[PDB]
């Protein structure tokens, strides 16, 4: 009646049959309402219809093909640069970034980083000028963002490129003093760009005034050749995003007008330097929280769809083997990952909201206009703390996405290794997402230190950010050895407390260690000695914030969905205990007996979520174009489509390799040279 | 005197002056003596110098270029198939796989999987016959291994391809009943193999006798065309190992003679009686070889990427202050040490594992191959050889899984440890990880391999409870722990003791196994064994994991006991670091079990910090101790002499000469775009 080949689409039909809610309600919940789900669906249709942007064949492209295709795609996407608002421009990017991270980046380098920066750091006259030149329209103008150097990436303050003021010419002289200063990883430079935003040390009359930005032209627009003193090359093969043309730039005494420097925050005239002694960087990290979500959901959808139809190994005496989604072991490997992926979106969303509700808080206040007082640096402090929290959020969610890609791949067995299922291509581009815009490990160490700082402010009884006030708290919870009951362990209120408690304890323990250390050591030294502890504190503090933010959203959810989201939220919170059993045991928040009960609670919550997976993955609202993997087809018709794919991209008419005559045949049919041995007397 | 560009080699020479020991003594310790090191060096210069095998341009290769050059490389390695011993063959494949996984696999499917199956499952005459037809020499013959189907990977008993016996003709009819039984991922099938070993359900008189082994010709050897009823295509793009031509195979009423079925253990007469049932799981005998060989790969590839990362750590500076305003060396920041150095210790430990497993595979298959199963006298000899292979199966499986996952993690942590320079193809991490990762899937999916070891460990516990004999490896499961904690803490002296750490680990493992064996007993009262183990799947994983980790820690100490004295203390530091760091991942497990107190965790963290600082002083020596030339590094930032930036800039420019500032799509794509005319929204006229 059905065989292995034909069973899958049928089985996928029973599972979509189990769904107890309206999918689109979960889609509106994720995306933040009916209005936005229709916003993202117009975006998605543009992308998927457009023939130029098609991704069917991207997996077989070699490096040359990818670059050219990315360029064509960028040309295709350019009309939306005039149309799109900041929200839409960014949204278009993130959604297109699920299947094509090369084009996203080749376009983002100009319209997000170059433009971002000359709007951000240029005076209104300047921005206006570059626009007249073609900047925004991208006519005869393509930009790029030259910050990083071969020798410096993380340390902006350490950059060695120089910009020296020459009054006799009224120009800047841009110079790379040696090859260590060579600009590096600059997207669009190798082959695309006609201008960059160079980041350079400001030098005037032999003084260093720190790092500034300059608009350096690289190419003569009309034949694309390099300007005098500009050297550029192609960085070449990368681990991923081979469609982006990252190059190196070296400047040998390049002369630009003084005016080319961007002077919103710092000015030069006639040797005079007037600094008049942020949002972009945070609206960039919050953008990546949402990135982790968009990409993750793709690979979970693939893996979980596959699990609903793949059968291997069953013991139940039934005629057909067990669907791997019905193995609790498999549910453990993926369903808490599905829960996590939900909470990234919440987390991303809440960080945008708290960000706007604080930059409004500062601006609605008169800093200059003291009500006889400026006493509200408290609004200012809350902002810095939010900026700390966004750092851990970027790090752990980009790591989490990375970890989800890898688990989902492994969960599809050998078929996870086929290029047509997307796991290979998708992991590499994403790993670049872990390094740029703040090295995840630097970020976490900074945040941890900031957290210690903040607790010393609490210990000194001063105001701190809303987001870390909780370290000043006393716990609702005390474990006397009398282990926690089920109705506690399934409580969001309880669960939120447990994590805040574990996070507070850690921080307070670190903080104590540090003060005690400081007795024999310097402040910078004492942090180095507590760097593991600092990293842990970033970890626990970000997770708890994520747990809370997920519950805080369920409460506002439509009732029909709510019981299901709660099941997802509980799985995420309890699972999180299991990954950190040692932590909760060290504070004696929980007991051994207790964790064997946690064990059973995730089991039990796995079976519940499991029941509704097709629904909770159809919720992401992805067409098969955005899946871009035959084993994750909405259809479930997995083996049929995968074979079709393999045959479409690789026509098998010929049984021999193109190297058959040159290589294979002459090796299989090789003669033997003689084993005869030279004559010798005696 | 120095700048960012010229500083690294000066720093590397300084770092390398700190070494307290003779590097080659550690290298000898890792290889099992100076003789072994000499043999290892002989293999490596052959690989280094042979211009067909050069990997300089490999990062830049498209799939069609990889495909072709892998074939050339396979050709150039083929003389060694006739002269190599088992040990040389293993080692030549392992060492070459450090930097070229595609050729390693493409050679391996014939010479490891295909050949191993005919030796291990064919009679001596059956083997001699294919030998004489070119099989071993690779003359007019290329083999492959057709086990996996689209439908089935892990469950070999559920394979759907059939081999149904036909007495009228004395043939097997090999048939793929639907697209789901299409053989899948078959290395060499797409383009190169002439013959396959194909696994199928042996059907005689309407009865399935289970999964059996047959040699099936795939192609006409003189023009390479497909034989009648044989259908093949190319699976195409993989995540890595693109030089390997993995194909799919469908059979439609393909006739082979009956003598093509491999009949060392299972037989079928010309009348159709399945003369014997196997009494063996030795249809998959060849798979054990390479699981064993995968423990070593994990060491060899780990040691390559830890050397890249850690040499780079010693020269890269970000954020520091110093007498001349030089920034700090990333290796001097304590977090970076804890990211890498415990992984360095892991890696050293992997080699201890790889060697045990290797010594047993080579020993065990001498015994197996020298036994005749058609001798009644020899029935008690083979009776032990079977249980030897069973134990070996189980031990290899968990060690394969965890060591290949640990390598995956090392490659990945080393990549990030190099920052953005880890993402450059030329520094090797990308091709490396993508090529490495299939090892966690093939020749046994790791998770499923963990489930198999978990089961074997429960069954070993029952033997123990029955007082019956068990391998030295698992004996400790029997004993009572020598440690008890009344909650007053564990001192520093015990926490730096090999005996204590070992015992701590054995205690954590034994208790999980003994508990899991407890639940199983309760379950077998209603359930069958099978259904019980599936209920215990999560438990089986846990046990595999701890016992494996306990095995490696124990094996590392057992070798440190035998070392030259001058190196022993540095090797000791790595061991305890590995051990204590391992407590640090599994902190839950040791507090769950009342082995450590909460107040011991603080202390463990500090000790890790100390051990790191001590191991950091000698990183160049230990990494040097691997014995890798720059060819096997294959990464500018991992250069021996540390001139990271010069070599990195040179590699990039050499592979991408920059004399043209336009792209190949300038005239067709970029210029037309950038110089596109204005869109006229001049509106139509209307009244
Ligand atoms: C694909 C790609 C595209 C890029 N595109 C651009 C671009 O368009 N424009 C641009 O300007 N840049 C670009 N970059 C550069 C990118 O921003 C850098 O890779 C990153 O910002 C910093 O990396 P790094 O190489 O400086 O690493 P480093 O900062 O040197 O870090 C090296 C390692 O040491 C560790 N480390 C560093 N400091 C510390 C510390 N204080 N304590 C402990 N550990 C530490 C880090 O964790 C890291 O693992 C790109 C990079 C990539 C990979
Ligand atoms: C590059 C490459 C080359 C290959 N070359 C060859 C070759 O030359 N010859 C050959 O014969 N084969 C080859 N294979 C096949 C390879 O051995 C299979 O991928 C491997 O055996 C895994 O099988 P599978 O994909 O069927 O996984 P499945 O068994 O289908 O498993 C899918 C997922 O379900 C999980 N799962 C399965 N069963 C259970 C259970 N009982 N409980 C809980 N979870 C479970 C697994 O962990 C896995 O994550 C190759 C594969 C690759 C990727």
């Amino acid at each position: 009646t059905t065989n292995t080949f034909t069973d899958p689409p049928v089985e996928m039909a029973k599972e979509r049959g189990k769904t107890q809610f309206t999918v689109r309600d979960v889609t509106n919940f994720l995306n933040g309402g009916e209005e936005e789900t229709q916003i993202v669906e117009k975006i998605m249709s543009s992308i998927e219809r457009d023939p130029v942007l098609s991704v069917t064949a991207d997996y077989d492209c070699n490096l040359q093909q990818a670059r050219k295709q990315t360029m064509e795609r960028v040309a295709a996407l350019s009309p939306y640069l005039v149309t799109d608002t900041e929200k839409l421009s960014l949204w278009r990017a993130q959604l297109h970034g699920m299947v094509d991270m090369s084009t996203r980046t080749r376009l983002s380098i100009h319209n997000n980083l170059f433009i971002g920066s000359i709007r951000g750091s240029g005076t209104p006259e300047q921005f206006k000028y570059w626009v007249k030149k073609g900047a925004v329209a991208v006519k005869q103008f393509y930009g790029c963002f030259a910050m990083t150097e071969l020798g410096h990436g993380s340390n902006l303050k350490g950059l060695e490129t120089t910009a020296t003021y020459d009054q006799d010419s009224d120009q800047f002289i841009i110079n790379t003093p040696h090859i260590g200063a060579t600009k590096w990883w600059i997207g669009g430079a190798a082959h695309t760009s006609t201008h960059c935003v160079c980041f350079a040390k400001l030098i005037v009359h032999g003084k260093d005034y720190g790092t500034r930005n300059f608009v350096v032209p690289l190419r003569n627009v009309h034949d694309h050749s390099l300007k005098v003193g500009v050297s550029i090359g192609d960085i070449g093969k990368k681990m991923g995003r081979d469609g982006v043309d990252n190059g190196w730039i070296q400047f040998t005494n390049v002369r630009i007008p003084r005016q080319n420097m961007l002077m919103r925050y710092a000015k030069v005239s006639d040797t005079g330097v007037v600094t008049k002694p942020y949002g972009a960087l945070i609206r960039g990290r919050v953008s990546m929280i949402a990135d982790s979500f968009h990409v993750s959901k793709r690979f979970l959808t693939i893996a979980l769809r596959y699990a609903c139809v793949r059968r291997q190994f069953g013991t139940s005496g039934d005629t057909k083997e067990t669907k791997i989604i019905d193995y609790p072991y498999h549910q453990r490997r993926l369903l808490p990952l599905l829960a996590y992926c939900y909470a990234m979106k919440m987390g991303a969303d809440e960080a945008q909201k708290t960000w706007i509700e604080t930059t409004d808080r500062i601006l609605a206040l008169n800093p200059n206009d003291p009500a006889q007082k400026n006493d509200l640096e408290k609004a200012v402090t809350d902002t810095k703390e939010l900026f700390a929290a966004s750092a851990g959020m970027k790090a752990f969610t980009t790591w989490g996405c990375a970890k989800i890609i890898d688990e989902c791949r492994q969960a599809c067995g050998g078929h996870g290794y086929s290029g047509y299922n997307g796991f290979g291509q998708g992991y590499a581009d994403w790993v670049v997402q872990c390094t740029w815009e703040g090295d995840n490990n630097v970020l976490c160490l900074s945040m941890g230190r900031g957290l210690v700082q903040s607790a010393l402010q609490i210990l000194a009884g001063k105001h701190v950010g809303a987001s870390i006030q909780y370290v000043g708290d006393k716990s609702k919870i005390s474990q006397n050895g009398q282990g926690t009951p089920r109705e506690q362990l399934l409580s969001p209120e309880f669960l939120v407390e447990a994590f805040r408690t574990a996070s507070r304890n850690n921080i307070l323990r670190t903080t104590d260690k540090y003060q005690e250390l400081v007795k024999t050591l310097n402040p910078d030294q004492a942090f180095e000695e507590l760097s593991q502890q600092r990293f842990q504190c970033a970890r626990i503090h970000t997770r708890q914030h994520l747990i809370s933010s997920f519950y805080a959203r369920i409460a506002t959810a439509k009732d029909d969905i709510k019981p299901h989201l709660l099941k997802l939220a509980n799985l995420f919170a309890l699972w999180s205990i299991e990954e950190d059993t040692g932590i909760f045991l060290r504070e004696n928040i929980l007991t051994p007996g207790d964790i064997d009960l946690i064990n059973s609670l995730v089991d039990e919550l796995c079976v519940a979520v499991r029941d509704q997976v097709i629904g909770l993955t159809d919720a992401f609202g992805l067409s098969d174009f955005f899946i871009n993997a035959p084993i994750g087809s909405y259809d479930g018709n997995v083996y049929e489509k995968y074979f079709a794919k393999v045959n479409q991209q690789n026509p098998a008419t010929n049984p021999r390799p193109p190297y058959y005559e040159s290589t294979l045949k002459p090796f299989l049919f090789r003669e033997e040279e003689d084993d005869e041995i030279c004559d010798l007397d005696e």
